[PDB]
This record gives structure tokens, sequence and C-alpha cells, in this order.
């Protein structure tokens, strides 16, 4: 639509960090990722870096987190909401059996024919069904045909963050009880803590509100457990109850 | 010598956080943590906070984590090193199915009584095995004695911080294949991210020598996948390979 530019370098908040110390994060990532980072990942995130779109990649320690509650609840297969050049969905693929299957889905492939090279290089590329929609139209479409047999182990929710409450109501309908959905970037660059905050863009605004919007939904929410953790943008682990 | 003994008084990094800021961190406890919490916890939490070495008792986020982290791996026997007034121990005797035990080690047990009251009105002090003894002689001994069917799911290091790698020879065999151990305060109030640090307290420069060298060491450990994550203090959590 007509008015202002969305593009990255539009945004105020890039640059923001929710540790406190640059060092921090660096010895983080120098010390417990890089060393575990999977070469094709290394060379996923190295590319993506370079693209005008940076910002939404998700931070390399989170990944490796990711891949950690994949393994420790044995998913097996998983659902990617917001794909991008698709780390995290490579992280993902990584993570699950050889026999695993994850739905990914994302408006725009030409983001996912970028890490693509690497997924296969990879190997797992046979993993992943990659689905160019916008993602509620898929998941309503799912709810209409998803047996209680194939519900999902593990939702991971990282694209239009204003969309998140209405990903919601889907996603604990199409994730197995005990099942996991993890919403990123709860925190959005740690705006959330304050009922103002000035000099934002007007999309940046959008999601300080919606996300201390969805932050009290799902702390309310009964259907669920929750767990928000303070690693990369902040993250919300919803564990299904019923 | 003799005196008034050891305050936490005498530390230099007690009111320091790794999070942006204060009000960052009050925001997650206050939206995503107090109204998750259990009575007993946060009744334990608050005589805790009272208490003469409050800075040790785990983060209230964390322990949330800790709990969606056991029943996501559904965990039912866990072992936790470093008990003190037992906010983990109750965070994780709450997560644990009916039939789940737990092997609390501390040597002092005059701070696991005053949590115990809350641990029985919680109704999960049949969980609980309290040992009073120095972690390092009851893992040794269990290593003589334990049969595999008696591995451990899970296990919690929280204790003296210099013997985490000692602990971390033990526990590579008393924890299953697959199962997870999670060791605190890895960033150690985030002095690890520097090879200096000034006007430490000899304990408090005691444990960032000895966590800059475990976290490089298990960053290395091919018998364990890692994940580091900047929550609380920062934790890092081990999956058994084999
Ligand atoms: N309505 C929608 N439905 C599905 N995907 C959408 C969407 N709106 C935006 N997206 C996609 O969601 C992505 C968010 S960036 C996600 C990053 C990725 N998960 C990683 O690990 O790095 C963008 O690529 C964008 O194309
Ligand atoms: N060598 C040792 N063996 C076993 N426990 C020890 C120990 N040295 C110190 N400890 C215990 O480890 C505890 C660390 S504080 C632990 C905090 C607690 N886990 C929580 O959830 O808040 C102290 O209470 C101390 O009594
Ligand atoms: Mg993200
Ligand atoms: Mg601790």
């Amino acid at each position: 639509g007509p008015g202002m530019g969305a593009s990255q370098d539009d945004y105020a908040l890039i640059h923001k960090n929710i540790l406190h110390s640059e060092d921090l994060l660096k010895y983080i990532l120098e010390t417990s990722v890089y060393p575990r980072e999977h070469e094709q990942l290394k060379g996923l995130r190295e590319v993506t870096e370079k693209h005008e779109w940076s910002s939404a990649l998700v931070a390399a320690d989170e990944g490796l987190f990711l891949s950690m509650l994949l393994k420790l609840m044995n998913a097996k297969r998983t659902i990617e909401i917001g794909v991008y050049t698709g780390y995290s969905l490579l992280t993902t693929a990584l993570a699950l059996p050889e026999d695993g299957k994850i739905t990914a889905i994302d408006v725009n492939k030409s983001y996912f024919e970028i890490g693509l090279p690497f997924i296969q290089k990879a190997g797992v590329e046979h993993k992943i069904n990659f689905i160019e929609s916008e993602a509620l139209p898929v998941l309503d479409q799912m709810l209409q045909e998803m047996k209680e047999e194939d519900l999902y182990d593990f939702a991971f929710v990282d694209a239009d963050k204003p969309n998140y409450a209405n990903y919601h109501e889907r996603l604990v309908k199409l994730v197995r009880v005990g099942g996991a959905i993890v919403y990123d970037n709860t925190l959005w660059y740690g705006t959330v803590a304050f009922p103002e905050y000035p000099g934002l863009h007007p999309e940046e605004e959008e999601c300080r509100v919606s996300f201390r919007n969805l932050n009290k939904l799902l702390a309310a929410d009964p259907r669920v457990e929750i767990s928000q953790v303070s690693i990369g943008d902040g993250l919300t682990i919803c564990r299904r109850l019923y």
C-alpha cells in the first residue's frame, strides 16, 4: 500500500540487544555456538548476513537451543511458520530423525531458495515440504484435513509478528497434546517492557503492542503452559495441556 | 577468620544482570512468571529473598524454563546438586509425574529445611530423597552401585561452581544417553566474556576462571551436544550422545 518505506534500513531497532554487553553475546557465539554450528548452517548464516533483511535471521545461539529442545522431546514431525533463508529450518531438519518431516510455510520462496543449496549439501532436503503461501490459509486448511494421529510435535512461529495470536488459535489445535509451540521475538528488542517507546518505525511499534498483547494472552491461556526465555530476541515456549 | 563470617555483602557481582535493563527483567517476571508460579514456589521465593545468601536463589524465569524442559522430555528420574532452600528442587518436583523420583544433594540441610514446609504443602515431598553431603563422594559411590535401570533422565548442577568440571565426569556416566545435564551460572554475571575483570572477590574471580575453562571444555566435549542459554545468570544444557 501507499505510504512510507518499510525496508530494513527504515527500522530503528535492528542494532539493539536484549543483553547489555555486546562482548557477552559475541562470547557466547565464539565459545559455545560457532564450534557447534554445522558447516552448512555457517554458510547459510554468512550469506544471510549480507541479505537486505538480515535482521530477521534467527540468532545462532537460539538455533542451537531450538535444536536441543527438538532432540530432548524427540520430535518427529514439525511445522515452521516463517522460513526466510532457512536457518531455523535447516537447524530443525538436522535435529530431527532421518525420517523426520517438516512443513515449512513462507510467502516468499525466493528467500528459501537462497539457503536451499546449503540445505541440500547437508542432505536433509527430503525432510522438508515447503509451501509458498500465506500461513493463515494453510493452517485453516490443515485443521479441516488433519487427523489426531498426524498432529505436530513442534511448531516454530517466526513470520509476521502481529499475526501470532491468530496463528495461536490454530496451532494449539494442530500441535499434539504435550507438544511445543515456540514464538520467536516475544521480547521485541526489549521494547515490550515499556508502555510507550518513542522513535519506532510504525511497523516496529505495531509488534511492540502486539507482543505486549500476546505475552499477556499466553500467560493467561489455560490450554498451555508457558516459559519465556531471554535468548536471541526472546522466545516463548508453549506446551499444550489439552 | 572469626567474625560475622562470609556475607554476600562482600561480593562485587550481586547487583549485576546480563539483560539490558532491570525493567526488562522485571517485565518478564511479572508478565510471564508470577502468574504461572505455584503458590508454594512464591512462598519459598519470598522467604529466600530475605535470606543472607539470596543471591544464589535461582531466577524465577529460569525455574519455569527448567520445568518446561523436564515436561517436554518427559523426565522421571532426576538428580539435583545444590539445593539451598529448594526453589529449583520444588520446581522440579512439581514438574515430574506423581511417580517421579529426585536425588537432592546439598552440604547444608538447614537451607533445605527453610523450604521443606513449602515442599510438603505442595504435596511432593514423597518424590525427594535429600542427601546432606558433599556431592562428589555421593556421585562416586553412585558409579559403583548404579545399574542401567537407575540412570537419570536429567541433572541440574547449581552447587560449588569450581567443581563443575569434576561433576561433569561423573554425570556423563550417571545420566542416560539422550539425557540432559544443565549447569547453572555458566555466564557468571557476564564476567566470563573478559580475560581480566577488576575488583572481584577471590571466590568470584575463582569462578570466572573456572567458568571460562568449563565453557571451553563443554564446547569441545564430543560425548555431549550443548546449548548455552542467556537466561537467569546463563546456563548450559548438555545432551549425552553416548
Ligand atoms: N503472512 C505470512 N505467512 C507466511 N510467512 C510470512 C508471512 N509474512 C511474512 N512471512 C515470512 O516470514 C519470514 C520471517 S523471517 C523468519 C526467519 C527464519 N525463521 C530464520 O530462522 O532465520 C519472512 O521470510 C517472511 O517472508
Ligand atoms: N561441595 C558441595 N556439594 C554439594 N552441595 C554444595 C557443595 N558446595 C555448596 N553446595 C550447596 O549448593 C548450593 C548452591 S545455591 C543453589 C541454589 C538452588 N539450587 C536454587 O534453586 O536456588 C548451596 O546451598 C550449598 O549449600
Ligand atoms: Mg525471529
Ligand atoms: Mg545458580
